[PDB]
């Protein structure tokens, strides 16, 4: 689709069976969701966005659906304040800014 | 034009001809800026994401070209560590998210 920015860039994404409501976030260069449960080995990791670090845990190789195109790749579970699909799954769906 | 998101969407943006390095950010809701003194009245205010919330200033009706196109309006500035073009400005410049 085109989805234009009047309203944050929320949509349903799909990973371990479950349905999420997550922000695209082109300011993102990982993707990162709030506290769930992932199946399989992590490894722990820290990011910086605007406040400070945080620590994460990296679940690599994880299969989203994000607005029903399909990705496969990294993805950090932790305290961020909601879930943001960033750039290392935008691209694999083919999504770029356009004006 | 078209940015793809395989590197940060940065982009030239000038602010009372300092010319700066900006995230096209669909990810921030309201423009947040790079310490700068600029002019006018301002409000305090604090906004949050990974690692926790900084103190920023709020101007309001600021002039602000972007990649060549123009808008005004309401420019946070303060501690971060990245100068981010949020949704308010954005919208103004007729930028989508296409996939
Ligand atoms: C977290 C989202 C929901 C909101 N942020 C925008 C995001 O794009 C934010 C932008 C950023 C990049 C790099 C350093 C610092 C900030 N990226 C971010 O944290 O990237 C991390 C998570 C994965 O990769 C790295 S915000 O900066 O906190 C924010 C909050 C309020 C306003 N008004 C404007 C901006």
């Amino acid at each position: 689709p085109q989805i234009t920015l009047w309203k944050r860039p929320l949509v349903t994404i799909r990973i371990g069976g479950q349905l999420k409501e997550a922000l695209l976030d082109t300011g993102a260069d990982d993707t990162v969701l709030e506290e769930m449960n992932l199946p399989g080995k992590w490894k722990p990791k820290m990011i910086g966005g605007i406040g400070g670090f945080i620590k994460v845990r990296q679940y690599d190789q994880i299969p989203i659906e994000i607005c029903g195109h399909k990705a496969i790749g990294t993805v950090l579970v932790g305290p961020t304040p909601v879930n943001i699909i960033g750039r290392n799954l935008l691209t694999q769906i083919g999504c770029t800014l356009n004006f």
